[PDB]
RNA sequence: CGCUGGGUAGCCAAGUGCGGAGCGGAUAACUGCUGAAAGCAUCUAAGUAGUAAGCCCACCCCAAGAUGAGUGCUCUCCUA
C-alpha cells in the first residue's frame, strides 16, 4: 500500500528530524510539517525515512498513508519542485505578468489583477499557457485552482482556462 | 372667525436634505487544492482556499436597577 514505502531522499536534501516535527532542508526551500499524534517516524542511517504507526487504530491507518505521501510531497517538493501547466483557451484570453502581480484578460470588463505569491515562480512562455512553478504541491494547486476559478471551460463554448491533457466535456448544440 | 382675500413665527408635506457602507469574521448549498481507509480514485477522514440580500460585527439611538450596579476627572466633610 501507500504507507509501506521508503521516502526516496535524493542528493543534497538534508533530513532534519525534530520532536513531533519534520524540518526538511532542500536546495529550493525548507518545508516544515508537524507530526500527527499517532505517527512516529524512524530512519535507517541513509536517505530513506519510514513513518510508522504509534497505536493500533483506524485513524493511524488514515494518517499513515496520508502522512506518508505528504512527506513524499515534502522531499520531492523541496528537491525538484512541482509545476502546473495552465492554458487559456480561445481568442482574447491573454495572460501576462506585472512584476509582482499577474494580469488576466479573460473577456471581462476589466482584466483580473491577481497577485502571485513569493513562493511561486510563474512563467508565461507563450501568451495563452501559464506554467505555475513552485515548491509545495498544495500551494501550486490552490493558486492554479484560483486562476482556474474565473473561467472554467464551458462545453458549448469550448473555451476557458484548462490545464494540459485533462479531458473536458464538450457539446455540439 | 358672519362670509370671503392673502400671511410672519409654529405644525405639516406635496416641499427640502440625508441614509441603506464594509479584499470586515465565520458559514449553508456548491466549486475546489493537496489526500489516504481498498499502491486507481474521491472537496475530507489530517490541514486548507473562493463564496449568499442569510448569521455576527461595523452603521444610528437608548443603555451599569448589567444588583455582575463599571471606569476616569473634580468638589466637600468644619466649631464645641
Amino acid at each position: 500500500r501507500i504507507g509501506k514505502q521508503p521516502i526516496t531522499v535524493p542528493a543534497n536534501v538534508a533530513i532534519a528530524m525534530e520532536g513531533q516535527d519534520l524540518k526538511v532542508k532542500g536546495p529550493l526551500g525548507e518545508l516544515s510539517i508537524t507530526y500527527p499524534r499517532e505517527v512516529l517516524v524512524e530512519k535507517q542511517e541513509s536517505g530513506f525515512l519510514r513513518v510508522r504507526k504509534a497505536v493500533e487504530t483506524r485513524r493511524a491507518n488514515q494518517m499513515h498513508g496520508l502522512f506518508r505521501t505528504l512527506t513524499d510531497n515534502m522531499v520531492v517538493g523541496v528537491s525538484k519542485g512541482f509545476e502546473k501547466k495552465l492554458q487559456l483557451v480561445g481568442v482574447g484570453y491573454r495572460a501576462t505578468v506585472e512584476g509582482k502581480d499577474l494580469i488576466l484578460s479573460l473577456g471581462f470588463s476589466h482584466p483580473v489583477r491577481m497577485a502571485i505569491p513569493d513562493e511561486l515562480q510563474v512563467k508565461v512562455e507563450e501568451n495563452t499557457k501559464v506554467t505555475v512553478s513552485g515548491r509545495d504541491k498544495s500551494v501550486v494547486g490552490q493558486f492554479a485552482a484560483t486562476i482556474r476559478s474565473w473561467r472554467p471551460p464551458e462545453p458549448y463554448k469550448g473555451k476557458g482556462v484548462r490545464y494540459v491533457d485533462e479531458v473536458v466535456r464538450r457539446k455540439e448544440g
